[PDB]
């Protein structure tokens, strides 16, 4: 038996949510659908023009684990906030789903780090985030004992930007191959492909990493082209297994030759796209470590992520489980 | 001029929001939609047992004041907070829709007060609020200035279970009304009427409080009758004018022989109570201080409770004007 299905490692983050008109984006000079690094005094900056907020816990990882707990996945997390009220509420969410979830706070200072999302009319979301406690990710937080008995350790490309996280991905890759498990990563965002391809890149052709997950746009700055066409033979070429996700077009899964085309469900409107990528991942990952066909886990992606956009929040506040019994999927 | 419409006082709170099922609350030990006061170690209890969770800034007077700044009203707030991340986000939630909000925190404990409030599958809410720095509102966080230059003041009946929170309660009503302006309270909940039955009495008679807000249950627990009849003549004739709720069945209106009965919105499902009476007080106060009539009040106070029980979080997140507007109330 393994003790895992699916361990994630990311950013652990608190987000801080609210809707804003299209011109505040203009006026606050936010990249639109994009992540957004910012230090302290841009975080209190932002905040002082944000509306009135929700909190949820977030983390593009945090999230993906959740989502795989939920579906009734075995999930552990590695990510690391600090010994403070939101470092408290990131604890009790994940814990609370049925996560394994044991890194330990460092201290209170840096804080932990929060996201203040701001979610435009259509749906779309951008994100603008205070890193804080996530600096300090590294290899003393690496549970050998959890990526030895994980099917799958996925982690997230947003932990290029954090100082030492990639060592502990380093470590994660080691000991995933020596107990011959996979190792699984996202790309996570247009501008961090931009900020790290060639390190992606390398992580894929040395084979660190097994399975990519990408969005359309990810997998276009991957290889800066505008030829989708061209994107999808490349990352096909270049890891084993990839999941490439188009929005309202469902997604196109690919192994060697091989190509998978899923769509995207039917939903009410697009309230808040935050989490779809994350949530498409999960299902994914679950139907893939209950050994489904490589059709019905972007299938089981795709029910989540569509979920997931017809709500506030990045994770899904119902039962994913009871949803693929009633999509079929089981 | 004057400065303020609404000046409210209350117990600043942090809402922590989960759904649960009808046997967690038997579990528990849970009164069903009260408001159950915790300590400390059965508030981590009960977290630890508290599935994943949303935060949203509370507190019964908060969410009215928000709810008169979002109607376009002039609006103040007293209430303590703490000086921690909780505290941080009260602030801002409150300043951020427009709110006079100065009350200045102590210290970081004890920390800002939460309160973890369980959705049952109907809509209804039980709230279990561990009170933390809301213990120290006193009178030296009456803003004398403020309470002068508001037309109302209003306060909840949640006030009498702090230690000295009545006697800031005591200088505003002074202060109030030798400025010629109006005192208001919310009997808040049934079991703090049962608490404090007398003393709400006695500010009614005393005619310290102009303007009472109950619903159903708490104008039944007041004179401790099943008789709604009784305690709707009982209550117009211990107060200038009375505010009844009846839920799904609206509200009425009541000054000396003067009765006006409101209907309610009729509603597609009730996503979450929370919130109801709250802003139900800020539509009504809202048209009081415009000068509209009591039926026209108590039809405004109608449209925002009903915007509030269609979501999640007890602080309308779409325009209350704007729906006024198209509801021809303006
Ligand atoms: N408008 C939409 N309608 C239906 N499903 C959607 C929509 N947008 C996204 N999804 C679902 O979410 C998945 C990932 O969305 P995408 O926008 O490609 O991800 P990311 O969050 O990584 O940008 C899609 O494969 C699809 O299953
Ligand atoms: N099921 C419902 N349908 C429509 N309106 C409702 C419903 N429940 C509450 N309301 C609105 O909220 C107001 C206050 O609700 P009530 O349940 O009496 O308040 P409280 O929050 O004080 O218990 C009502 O007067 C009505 O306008
Ligand atoms: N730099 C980051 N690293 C990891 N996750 C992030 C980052 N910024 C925002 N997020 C998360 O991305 C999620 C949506 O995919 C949000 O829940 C938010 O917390
Ligand atoms: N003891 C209390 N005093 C004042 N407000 C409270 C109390 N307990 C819960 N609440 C608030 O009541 C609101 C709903 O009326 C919630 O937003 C919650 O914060
Ligand atoms: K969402
Ligand atoms: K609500």
């Amino acid at each position: 038996m393994t003790r895992f299905d699916v361990l994630t490692v990311g950013n652990a983050i608190v987000d801080i949510i609210s809707r804003c008109n299209d011109q505040f984006l203009i006026d606050n000079q936010i990249t639109k659908a994009a992540m957004n690094l910012i230090d302290a005094e841009r975080a209190e900056l932002l905040y002082s023009r944000m509306g009135p907020a929700l909190e949820a816990s977030g983390g593009s990882a945090g999230n993906t684990a959740a989502g795989v707990a939920n579906l009734g996945g075995k999930a552990a997390y590695f990510g690391n906030v600090a010994a403070d009220q939101l470092g408290d509420i990131f604890t009790h969410d994940i814990r609370a789903q049925g996560v394994h979830y044991q890194t330990k706070p460092k201290g209170a200072f840096p804080p932990t780090a929060r996201s203040m999302i701001f979610v435009t009319e259509d749906g779309e979301r951008s994100m603008n985030t205070y890193l804080g406690a996530c600096v300090e990710l590294g290899p003393e937080d690496v549970e050998a004992d959890v990526v030895a008995d994980a099917k799958v350790t996925y982690f997230e490309g947003y932990l290029w930007d954090p100082p030492r996280a990639k060592e502990a991905i380093l470590d994660c890759a080691r000991i995933a191959h020596q107990h011959g498990r996979e190792m699984s990563m996202t790309l996570s965002d247009s501008f961090c492909v931009d900020r790290y391809r060639g390190e992606f890149l390398d992580l894929m052709r040395s084979g660190k990493v097994d399975i990519v997950f990408a969005n359309r746009q990810e997998a276009l700055s991957l290889y800066q082209t505008d030829d989708f066409e061209e994107a999808l033979n490349r990352i096909a070429a270049d890891c084993k297994i990839a999941a490439v996700t188009m929005s309202e077009n469902g997604a196109v899964i690919l192994k060697g030759r091989e190509r998978y085309y899923v769509n995207a469900i039917r939903i009410r409107e697009v309230v808040d796209t935050t989490g779809a990528g994350d949530l498409f991942a999960s299902g994914f990952l679950y139907g893939y470590t209950q050994g489904r066909s490589l059709e019905d886990c972007g299938k089981l992606g795709c029910l989540a992520a569509g979920i997931v956009i017809q709500q506030i929040g990045p994770r899904p506040m119902t039962s994913l489980s009871e949803a693929a019994k009633q999509a079929g999927l089981i």
